[PDB]
């Protein structure tokens, strides 16, 4: 399983969880007691946006983020399967706007 560090100083989040390659990051976090934002849970909005600081994901079901947003590291945590150990900033929807 992948090691996923989730951070947000404003929200008081600083936790590293395990996530299998076949579970989405949001779901693994919520299963482990972490309170992350989401609404559609289907990759079609920005509510669950996070930002990769390090690592990689497979978020190929996502349908919202453009190529420049992806290039900067943004991810939709509700449809992102980890493909490496990651460090992710949570609650990053503002950084898109
Ligand atoms: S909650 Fe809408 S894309 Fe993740």
């Amino acid at each position: 399983m992948y090691k996923i560090q989730l951070v947000n100083q404003k929200e008081g989040i600083d936790v590293t969880i395990q996530c299998a390659g076949d579970q989405y990051i949001l779901d693994a976090a919520e299963e482990q007691g972490v309170d992350l934002p989401y609404s559609c849970r289907a990759g079609a909005c920005s509510t669950c946006a996070g930002k990769l600081v390090k690592g990689s994901v497979d978020q190929s079901d996502q349908s919202f983020l453009d190529e420049d947003q992806i290039s900067k590291g943004f991810i939709l945590t509700c449809v992102a399967y980890p493909t490496s150990d990651c460090v992710i900033q949570t609650h990053q929807e503002e950084a898109l706007y």
